[PDB]
């Protein structure tokens, strides 16, 4: 079954669970086929190689640079900080899928 991967990082994986549990919610209610997790920025190489997009928390986002470095053939992408502190699963969602397409296509 054709499944994105849209992981999140942050420096504990902690926080964002809560935007994750929304974003899935949302993408289950409009059958939007896609797998959301949240990670430490440790695992940042290892697990975002099968990233299809790489979001980042705003306390992060200093890191875009270190992590691009990292992952230079992967979209690596932040959060916006009002949808973060509105906790706006969906603008979230859409960001991702965009950022997705803007890599696929577009």
């Amino acid at each position: 079954m054709e499944k994105k991967h849209i992981y999140l990082f942050c420096s504990a994986g902690m926080s964002t669970s809560l935007l994750v549990s929304k974003m899935r919610a949302q993408a289950e209610k409009y059958e939007v086929p896609v797998i959301i997790e949240a990670f430490p920025e440790t695992l940042a190489g290892e697990k975002g190689q099968n990233a299809d997009v790489v979001l980042l928390g705003p306390q992060i986002a200093y890191m875009l640079p270190e992590i691009q470095r990292l992952l230079p053939n992967k979209p690596v992408e932040v959060i916006d900080s009002l949808l973060y502190g509105k906790v706006d699963g969906l603008g979230v969602l859409k960001a991702a899928v965009a950022a997705i397409k803007k890599a696929a296509a577009n």
